[PDB]
């Protein structure tokens, strides 16, 4: 395991927080979902 | 702008590096692309 940095402008971060919160999840959860979803589709 | 951490296992990180290399982009590019694609799909 390692940790990479993600740079987020404040609008995107608010969006991520809003999308995550409405389904009882967190920004970190969402970002991992996004990444895996993306790599799967490949 | 602010910076958030993302925890990645080696398998996922290799996938990311390989996928991005195929299209002449970087891991950072790919991750932002994944995030935005995901946000757009939720709706
Ligand atoms: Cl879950
Ligand atoms: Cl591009």
């Amino acid at each position: 395991t390692t940790t990479m940095g993600v740079m987020l402008d404040d609008a995107t971060r608010e969006r991520i927080k809003s999308a995550a919160t409405r389904i009882d999840r967190t920004p970190h959860w969402l970002i991992k979902q996004a990444i895996f979803s993306y790599l799967e589709q490949l």
